[PDB]
């Protein structure tokens, strides 16, 4: 089938916890590291952590690496099951509250600066919790090397390494039938972020890493070959500028501008040939961009539901 002929709506379902590699970790500790922002730290107890990203990707690994049960705290975007009656420790879409994330003793963060603001990051290590600033590179080539920085820290290499190495042969194995799948001409997508009926309309470019799911997926990211670096408003002028085949998109996003029927109302979507077509992708929120553990098995479902009829 030629997959420029489908129309309407694909979404993947949840994919679920992550299957973790162990049910016995024992965490080596002490650490001590020198972390991405140039602070020295002491990790001496991991039993009450706190793995917050914009992304939902530490909370992830964490439970991959055999420590979910010490998860006491989430970000919104770490919607995995395991964690839906864990206390949510920011507000609106991912500012830190101070108050909410002490009152739970944390004994361990892992953070970076996809989610702020900075001063809450340093009121909470002022007070006295060990704190630990990720680079991660977000990358699909770096998913392994991303997932041994979080070992790392939490004391359990082997498990980090065995972790690394299932999720790098999952996203290999995902690849070798992507590419199977895709047209001669691939098509041309835009990771279209929207978050209910009003100005939270955004095409997402470099700093999110859309790039490489669309380009996991097969895929050319416009973003990409527009310039774009952090994000822009998708206005009828940028969309049709990009003008795409298929929009990517967070499934509960598209459920808060109303639907595709709300989101053929926004100006300039209906234009493009992904609108004319109603052509979108919808992926769960908090692994759409998570990349980590589960990348292989969310290109796996992603590129059936947009090659296969
Ligand atoms: C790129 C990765 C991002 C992810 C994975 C993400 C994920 C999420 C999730 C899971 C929620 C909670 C939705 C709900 O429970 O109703 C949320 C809410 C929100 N997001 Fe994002 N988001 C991202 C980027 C952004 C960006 C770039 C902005 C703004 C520039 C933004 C603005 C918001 C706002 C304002 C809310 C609050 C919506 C409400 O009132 O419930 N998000 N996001």
């Amino acid at each position: 089938t030629d997959p420029r002929t489908f129309t309407g709506l694909s979404i993947v379902e949840d994919i679920g916890d992550v299957v973790p590699v162990t049910d016995n970790a024992s965490p080596a500790l002490p650490v001590s590291l020198t972390d991405a922002d140039g602070n020295d730290v002491v990790v001496e107890d991991v039993s009450r952590i706190l793995p917050l990203d914009l992304y939902g990707t530490y909370s992830k690994t964490i439970a991959g690496l055999g420590l979910v049960d010490n998860i006491v705290g989430r970000t919104v975007s770490s919607t995995e099951p395991a964690l839906a009656d864990t206390e949510v420790v920011t507000t609106g879409g991912a500012t830190l509250n101070a108050e909410a994330i002490l009152n739970l003793h944390p004994t361990l963060v892992i953070i970076d600066h996809s989610i702020g603001p900075r001063e809450v990051i340093d009121q909470i290590r002022a007070a006295g919790v060990a704190t630990v600033i990720m680079s991660p590179q977000r990358s699909i080539a770096s998913i392994g090397d991303d997932i041994r920085d979080i070992a790392s820290v939490v004391g359990l290499p082997e498990e980090g390494e065995k972790l690394a190495e299932r999720s790098v042969a999952e996203v290999e194995e995902a690849s070798t039938v992507v590419d199977e799948l895709t047209p001669e001409d691939p098509l041309k997508m835009v990771f279209l972020y929207a978050r209910g009926t009003g100005g939270v309309f955004f095409i997402l470019g470099d700093a999110y890493g859309g790039r490489d799911l669309i380009e996991g997926l097969g895929g050319v990211d416009m973003a990409a070959e527009k310039g774009i670096m952090d994000l822009a408003p998708a206005n009828a002028e940028a969309l049709a500028e990009l003008n795409p085949d298929v929009f990517v998109m967070m499934s509960e996003g598209l459920v808060s501008t109303g639907g595709i029927d709300g989101l053929m109302e926004r100006p300039g979507i209906a234009q493009t040939t992904a609108g004319q077509n109603q052509r979108v992708l919808a992926l769960p929120d908090g692994q759409s961009l998570a990349f980590g553990a589960q990348t292989g098995e969310l290109l796996l479902r992603a590129s059936r539901e947009l090659y296969v009829q």
